[PDB]
């Protein structure tokens, strides 16, 4: 996508060398923002084939408040293998915080349910937020939340969402992340009888891994193509009742997928 | 400042009318980002005289982990009066979350000390973050955190910081918020023997209150003047030992102040 490719190029031109916790090394910039009007098309990168099967199952997995990769494996999703433990646990990551953020007093808060009720009863609210950045549980997570905090907004009957990604693997993670949240917006909008607005992506430490340079140059040599159209074939009774079969992408004809090693 | 005036103009040009919690009504946009290179000068709005006295005291107050307005009153700062209870309490807002975020197992995390340790031992870390958005205590607070989440970054010996402000009163609050974090960056940089980088401001629901329009246009009719200069006269033993007198702003020649009503 135009904005994705411009970011990729910006990291190459302006990024500075960094030595991350892994020791792989990266080129990094700090602070960037992109906007995707969801009515212009589903923001699924076309300069490389991105498989939605993994994106969709991970999101449904998050919404169920599950943090054990069992469900993912049952659908052959391996994106979370490199961080799960012997029992397939990741600790109180995304799913847990989204559906059951533990309060100091031993109880839990369901942020997704809160958000749905806010969108339906108080759409003008400036507090429609979901945060996975539970400071008190970071030490228990297999890894700290990358897509850390997001906010919804309603105007002119349209639902928008802004994501703050504190750390972003531009080549491997970003395409996945953008599609995941764009999808969530479509789902929320459907449950709230709203049209889709913009997905605003904001990044903190936005980087390209040193061992992703060849792939980056390859992708930058490719021209983006018209974005596909997301079709939801069934309207479930709640945001928690979606299933893989409900989603279908139309008119998606991307350049060939590009293989690249992930940093552990 | 150029960036600030351009944001005001952006809200005016692309904003949508919206009702709000205070029942005042606003003109708002969703998603914005701007940067202030702190080496260019201290980002204190010059198109209207801004009260640095209250800004400094509010920040020292946050850093002490205080959430009662008594300290502010002792120093003639009234910006938090409208929301404090009869005892002067605001609940576990900014200060409390910054210095003692309560975990579910009875511990408390001092995020400010944590960030300082990360800057010292692992400046390339991609998780040098402070969050005031404690989901479990939001409804104990007089108001939900506006400047809700911020991240630090270090490159070429310069300290940068990005703030995600989920709700922004552009006319009254923003000038304060920008100077506040710029001040914090200078303080942290001094404690860490780093030079200042950029302060990146990102907004969610960024609005102008309906009853701030004439004041906003009056301010927009003015040309920004040279940015003032911030001089820190001492290096305290810790980030928690600064005093009002340690700060001096030089060359601040603002246009006349413009009064406006705060939305409660
Ligand atoms: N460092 C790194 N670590 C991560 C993530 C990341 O973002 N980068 N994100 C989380 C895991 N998510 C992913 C998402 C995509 C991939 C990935 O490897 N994608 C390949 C393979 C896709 C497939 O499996 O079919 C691609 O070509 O798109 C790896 C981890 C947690 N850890
Ligand atoms: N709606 C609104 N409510 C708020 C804030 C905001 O951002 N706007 N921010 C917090 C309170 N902070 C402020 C900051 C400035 C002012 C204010 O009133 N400033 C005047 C007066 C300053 C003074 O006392 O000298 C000015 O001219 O700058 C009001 C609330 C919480 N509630
Ligand atoms: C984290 C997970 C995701 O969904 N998207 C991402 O881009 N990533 C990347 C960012 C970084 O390369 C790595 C996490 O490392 P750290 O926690 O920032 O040290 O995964
Ligand atoms: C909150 C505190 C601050 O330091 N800066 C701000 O801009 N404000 C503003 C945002 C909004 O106008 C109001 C809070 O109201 P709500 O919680 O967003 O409904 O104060």
């Amino acid at each position: 996508m135009k904005q994705y490719l411009e970011l990729m190029q910006k990291v190459l031109d302006e990024g500075t060398q960094k030595n991350d916790r892994t020791g792989t090394g990266t080129l990094s910039i700090f602070g960037h923002q992109m906007r995707f009007n969801l009515q212009d098309g589903f923001p699924l990168v076309t300069t490389k084939r991105c498989h939605l099967r993994s994106i969709i199952h991970e999101l449904l997995w998050f919404l169920q408040g599950d943090t054990n990769i069992a469900y993912l494996h049952e659908n052959n999703v391996t994106i979370w293998d490199e961080w799960a433990d012997e029992n397939g646990d990741l600790g109180p990551v995304y799913g847990k915080q989204w559906r059951a953020w533990p309060t100091p007093d031993g109880r839990h808060i369901d942020q997704i349910t809160t958000v749905l009720n806010q969108l339906k009863n108080d759409p003008d609210s400036r507090r429609i937020i979901v945060s996975a950045w539970n400071v008190g549980e970071l030490d228990k997570m297999a890894l700290a939340p990358c897509h850390a905090f997001f906010q919804f907004y309603v105007a002119d009957g349209k639902l928008s969402c802004q994501l703050y990604q504190r750390s972003c693997d531009v080549f491997l993670g970003l395409p996945f992340n953008i599609a995941s949240y764009a999808l969530l917006v479509h789902m929320m909008a459907q449950q709230c009888d709203l049209e889709v607005g913009d997905f605003v992506w904001t990044g903190g430490d936005t980087h390209l891994y040193s061992n992703h340079m060849d792939q980056t140059h390859l992708q930058l040599s490719r021209e983006p193509r018209p974005l596909p159209k997301l079709i939801i074939k069934r309207k479930p009774e709640s945001i928690f009742d979606y299933r893989f079969e409900d989603f279908e992408i139309e008119g998606y004809d991307p350049h060939p997928g590009i293989k690249a090693p992930v940093a552990i």
